[PDB]
């Protein structure tokens, strides 16, 4: 009756923890997530349309947690999403990433069988109307980007990486310099292509209540601000394990199907 953690972490730590096999909640149900999605065999859906941002443009000095699983930043609703085939607008909470230090291995979802160096999450919620009607599989909407080695800085990314070095231990916190969500997109034409499925969180309680969103090109970090993740951050207090391959085992598809816009 305690944490749960990743494969690699299970090894190095000293509380008992359950591993991703064993993780307790709706981990072990059939709408699972992350997947392998064939891109060849999600067929294109019309309504699939843009999406449409508020308040990403807007620069803002965020809070971000070594919460001992990721590094998150918490978004305090003061960003939105609309469009992209969406029942209603959704407020943007918070933002992750998952990594490893090898190329091929630190994404969760993977591409036609394609690994990518770290997966971005950036996490919402459905808006509340002033109506509800009397286990929603859409009440939170994730934004997720596949992360590649590019040859250049990504300047975006900056403020992030550097607030990297305040939060070594789980349970630290810092402000980054300021930013927007909008420095860590790619520009919009690279934004038009994703793929769409139901499925849940990827961490417990493995909740099967996600609308996700998978774009189909990745971003660009240099190689050395993805090696800062797993240089930076630590699994433990003391900062013998580092944070890396905090990534889900992959999923079935089951009875699901994936389109794409
Ligand atoms: N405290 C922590 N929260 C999460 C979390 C929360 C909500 C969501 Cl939607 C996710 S995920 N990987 O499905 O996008 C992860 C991880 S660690
Ligand atoms: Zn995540």
């Amino acid at each position: 009756e305690s944490h749960w953690c990743y494969e690699v972490q299970a090894e190095s730590s000293n509380y008992p923890c359950l591993v991703p096999v064993k993780w307790g909640g709706n981990c072990q149900k059939d709408r699972q997530s992350p997947i392998n999605i064939v891109t060849t065999k999600a067929k294109v859906d019309k309504k699939l349309g843009r999406f449409f941002f508020s308040g990403y443009d807007k620069k803002q000095t965020w809070t971000v947690q070594n919460n001992g699983h990721s590094v998150m930043m918490l978004l305090e609703n003061k960003a939105s999403i609309s469009g992209g085939g969406l029942p209603a607008p959704y407020q943007a909470k918070q933002l992750h990433l998952h990594w490893s230090d090898l190329p091929y291995k630190g994404s969760e979802h993977s591409l036609d069988g394609e690994h990518f160096a770290m997966e971005m999450h950036i996490v919402h919620e459905k808006e509340k109307g002033t109506s509800r009607n009397v286990d929603p599989e859409d009440e939170i909407a994730v934004l997720a980007f596949l992360v590649e080695a590019g040859t250049q800085v990504n300047e975006g990314f900056q403020p992030l990486v550097e607030a990297l070095s305040n939060i070594p231990k789980p349970e630290m916190s810092t402000t980054m310099a300021e930013s927007s969500l909008l420095d860590l997109l790619p520009k919009e034409e690279k934004l038009r292509h994703y793929f769409r499925y139901l499925g849940s969180l990827t961490t417990p309680t493995c909740d099967e209540k996600v609308v996700w969103t998978v774009f189909r090109e990745p971003i660009q970090l240099h190689r050395e601000q993805i090696l800062a993740f797993s240089q930076k951050l630590y699994y433990d207090k003391e900062q013998t394990v580092s944070m890396k391959d905090n990534v889900r085992p992959l999923q079935q598809l089951g009875q699901r199907t994936v389109i794409k816009s």
